[PDB]
């Protein structure tokens, strides 16, 4: 199978009155790509994609496409939806706008059963030739994918490759990789993401990328390359902040932070999301300050 | 002081056939809620696989359900909600332009607002129009709560919203609410504790049962509002086998399967992700409604 795996980083959509701020966008990704980062995801959920028009999911996958054209860093594009017949036309869009390939999350709110899951992303793989890669996370979706339906997927479609695990649970990372070792399992919850890599997971993506690039590729990197005492190292250096980035529903503290590190020029989000409370706020700010952010 | 929407009411399934909305079905369907004493509709709610519609036939169907229930005494409470507030405000405006007497807003899904968040969120969508809004609360398909206090203070501040709609089988928040603030319009939007929650104060339902036995679940409201709570209490344990069965998959999987078994819909046709239930969980389906006299048209 084609796949894209390594350190990721799910990017933030910076706002500037409203509108997206396409120059940050783009300064932001070469920052990225300057500190070893493997790949972006541009509109997913840390990039607040349920408040984006499709206008501007296009503008975003088209700037991530072209940023990193020519340095080898991937796009695995946001492309997902809890209607099938909406996720296949946004797998085909991000496609169409250079996407190396798509991550596709489970329908959130309809809560469909296993069949319904399989037959969702069968539909979505088979209207693609580039790699697919499923979405667990089902504190937000109220579903879950099981492993067994994660498998078969896997399995009986070329285009899907793994998944990205938001769950909390490493006994279901155990079970996918021992039951299915040719699998891409994803970490897709920064503070566990040395576990995740030392059971065989082939990647992160990340919301603590956003501010801390280099700290989440050294660390992707070392889990790789076996050097699991690096790696564990940078995890345990990385769990303050890794935690702060979540008191407050995502992306609300990151993109706080990425505007305290003066990374973003407004703090501006779309609602239902808005600023944090001021205690959170101060909270945020004082775990920033043990950390060595990179400028671009 | 406020314009409300209550007593029984039907959160509509949405026939389709052959790919399309089966609109003569829709209005055929309303129709005979109408006629068994549901006092408000629901189109295009989560029960009406709202996420799968287009645009087009959220406005068809919502149109359907206006025409329908003129001349009568039936209100029509539109499926209005999203979780970009800038998307449900819009959904808020046309509802109420498509002839809507009140709108059902969900708690944003997914994206998990903060407390915060969401009062500003349901402050924008009563502010753009002037008919009622009932928050719901879902916390099971949405990954967030509306708290009580949340609650309490859009229905203090926001002249059009009356009330919520809450489906998170907490008995306990049913009595934070409402002896905290006695004047809103607790709805329950979970079958099987209607009756608890009505005897408690609450003023209504928004039912999946009624879409197959309306006369049953309206008897049992109206029971309940005249304090009648023998009568009503008796109903609702008869009804608990069934609304639970109703449940054993996802609705409104079972809902459209029961309604297809009664012949009050042609084809048992989903969108997906949304699929026909297993062949267990079909027969079982099939063996509860035996339990249970089904109004034809
Ligand atoms: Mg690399
Ligand atoms: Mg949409
Ligand atoms: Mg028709
Ligand atoms: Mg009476």
């Amino acid at each position: 199978k084609n796949i894209i795996i390594g350190a990721m980083t799910a990017l933030i959509t910076p706002f500037k009155n409203g509108k997206v701020d396409e120059q940050s966008y783009a300064r932001l990704i070469k920052r990225q790509i300057e500190n070893g980062i493997d790949a972006v995801v541009p509109v997913g959920t840390t990039g607040e994609s349920a408040t984006l028009t499709w206008e501007e999911h296009r503008t975003c996958i088209e700037i991530a496409v072209e940023t990193c054209k020519g340095t080898k860093v991937k796009v695995l594009a946001g492309a997902g939806s809890n209607a099938t017949h909406e996720a296949v036309g946004l797998a085909k869009f991000a496609k169409e706008h250079g996407a190396d390939g798509i991550l596709s999350v489970a329908p959130y709110y309809n809560k469909p059963t296993q069949q319904g899951l399989y037959e969702h992303y069968k539909a979505i793989a088979q209207s693609v030739d580039i790699p697919v890669l499923l979405y667990n996370v089902p504190g937000r979706t109220g579903c879950e994918i099981s492993t067994d339906t994660i498998i078969k997927l896997f399995r009986d479609c070329e285009n899907i490759y793994g998944v990205k695990e938001a769950s909390g649970n490493i006994d279901k990372c155990v079970d996918l990789l021992a039951h299915e070792p040719r699998m891409m399992l994803i970490s897709g919850e920064d503070a566990i993401n040395y576990p995740i890599l030392s059971n065989g997971g082939k990647g992160v993506i990340s919301v603590t990328s956003n501010l801390l690039p280099d700290m989440i590729s050294a660390l992707t990197h070392f889990a790789l390359d076996e050097n699991y005492k690096e790696a564990k190292k940078i995890n345990d250096e990385l769990y303050n902040i890794n935690k702060i980035l979540f008191c407050e529903s995502n992306p609300i503290p990151i993109k706080t932070a990425m505007y305290l590190a003066g990374l973003i020029e407004s703090l501006e989000f779309r609602l239902p999301l808005c600023s944090p409370s001021k205690e959170n706020f101060a909270k945020i700010e004082e775990v920033m300050k043990k950390y060595k952010i990179k400028g671009f």
